[PDB]
């Protein structure tokens, strides 16, 4: 029913977030299907010409996500065609902003106002719109985004200022790849029975991982280790939940898909370098101090550790720091089980298991 | 997609609550169509175990309300039996629970308990359910409710608490009136072409419009004054959507079906008595005083009003007061337009129109 699962939950969303937009409730604020398009058509013209910021700081973000979310439960094929249109639009202009203004070979310096813009006007977007939609880039587009973008970060990184930082994620990267996945099981389960089938995942894979590697090397000072630390999780919770899916993508295989089987193991020599799994224990040690620090916990510690961890700075990175190290802490459940990581990270991330409550207790 | 849309979302709901819920979290802390009948199963359980508050305070209430909705939404059969088959106990307890501990006759006088239960047991679960699911009601149980616990509000309130009022709503009342209007209107649009057909509908306008009079004639004190407005404020708001929402049917019958535009002026004498509508004038001013107050600005107001209203105290029963009061306004508007509300009533919402910032004036 589109007027109660999505006209007035937006008029409602509208409402409570003005206390570009605004001719949207203004348009609410007179009247008394052919309704409906038109409703749609100036939503999604809003979503388009606006900038739209991580959801920690714009209320737009959550907005359209709930609205086109509802949109696409509506299971409308003229709508959903709509939304694969825009989703077209916004691969075209990324690959330009990519190819113009982040181009290697620009002289322009300004790294915190493009990378604002990138995820303002397309990463976000299309972040937003790939969780309902199918989202696929080809070859050309996706080498500009490792290549002029994310293999970039550790250079852009000083210009960055914390707002700019706050707003990178690889979410995007995530979904392309479960996206992947998808097409592929189809095709599998209904081909059954290819030199590069699994090029643009290990391409995300093969970056992700020398990315995590490269942030490990940044110096830290007090200006920027907030932001480098969300930085290395970030790119780190992406990397891991592109693993788990190939992985478990793997294990819903056939037992006769036997070349599929072997063509994964000659195109994914690692998922996860050694020399990145440092970094994930880093970064697990990192809000296990945080969660500490919250709850005045005192830590145990192998003799090694960041003498840093101690007393860490306070961060607006993490606001829900108890979530999210339970939720690290779960994806790091994931890959012991599935035996990417070594027994030593296995012990250490059981040391605290009495201290940290119940719940953190019973994930390991 | 099952665990897409429905189970995996339920885990990060309970993993991000957790930081009789245990038991739920601790099997999907464990393991890896009928696992989706049996997990539906258990968190039903938890469902009719718990006491369920308000949301504010509650956050099961959300938990479940996201779980139930993405269960309706799936739309297989034997799942939704399984909610209609919760619905149906439930009232038959609720039925149970008004007769025996709510009955007039008898001596306990824990109204503050026996309200909270009422709500954290029945009415909560009911609402939660009925946003998706056809609630409908016989006679005996709505006169149960009506008679015992509604129409006595004003003579337990003395018993109250400011967590008690503020768990009181009649959102129920509203969603029995529309799905029942929506029985009606399907029939008129599937069949074509009375004498009490408007019965419960009448009924409920009937108690709400008798119950905002009373609160009204309630002595205000020092510290019941809170929560009596937010009493009063409750009680307005669900009726104003209910004479909207029967209102819209009338609108929208066929100009041909003259026995049913009959039945409807001859069942509804009124809609707003005119004490009541006294009521609902006091509640606008409230609200247009709070927010006032939150935006440093002195109103304007007709030489006999209230003076009282000029030092309010703070209140946490509406703590997005702007929006509130906007949300009342656009209802008070939607009135106007059907003419129920008068010239003077009219021109009072207008008077500070210049003095609560853009939206307010866009509206008025």
């Amino acid at each position: 029913d589109s007027v109660k699962e999505i006209v007035l939950p937006l008029f409602y969303d509208l409402l409570n977030a003005a206390s570009i937009l605004c001719p949207l409730l203004e348009s609410f604020i007179t009247f008394s299907e052919t309704e409906l398009k038109k409703i749609t058509d100036k939503t999604i013209k809003a979503f388009m010409d606006s900038t739209i910021g991580n959801s920690k700081v714009d209320m737009k973000y959550d907005i359209f996500a709930k609205f086109i979310h509802h949109i696409h439960h509506f299971e409308k094929k003229e709508l959903q065609e709509k939304f694969l249109n825009q989703i077209a639009t916004l691969k075209i202009h990324l690959k330009k902003f990519l190819q113009e203004k982040m181009d290697p070979n620009n002289s322009r310096d300004d790294y915190k106002d493009l990378t604002c813009s990138l995820y303002e006007l397309y990463i976000n977007k299309l972040t937003i719109l790939g969780r309902d939609y199918p989202i696929e880039v080809d070859e050309e587009l996706l080498q500009l985004f490792l290549n002029n973008f994310v293999s970039r970060i550790p250079i852009m990184f000083q210009d960055f200022d914390d707002s700019t930082a706050q707003e990178i994620n690889f979410k995007m990267l995530v979904l392309l790849a479960t996206w992947n996945l998808e097409k592929w099981r189809e095709i599998i389960e209904k081909v059954r029975d290819l030199r590069s089938v699994w090029k643009p995942i290990a391409a995300i894979i093969g970056r992700l991982n020398t990315l995590v590697i490269s942030l490990a090397a940044t110096n830290e000072t007090f200006e920027n280790i907030n932001s480098l630390f969300y930085l290395k999780w970030s790119a780190c919770t992406s990397l891991m939940d592109i693993i788990v899916a190939i992985k478990i993508f793997e294990l819903k295989l056939p037992a006769d898909a036997t070349t599929w089987r072997y063509s994964m193991s000659e195109q994914f020599p690692f998922y996860l370098h050694d020399n990145a799994s440092k970094v994930l224990l880093k970064i697990f040690l990192y809000l296990e101090s945080l969660f500490a620090k919250q709850v005045d916990v005192q830590l145990e510690r192998v003799a090694d550790e960041d003498a840093n961890l101690n007393d860490l700075p306070e961060t607006g990175f993490f606001e829900n720091i108890e979530t999210e190290f339970l939720l690290f802490t779960v994806k790091l459940k994931g890959l012991m089980k599935l035996n990417i990581l070594d027994e030593r990270f296995a012990s250490r991330v059981a040391l605290n298991k009495e201290k940290l409550g119940p719940l953190f207790k019973k994930i390991v």
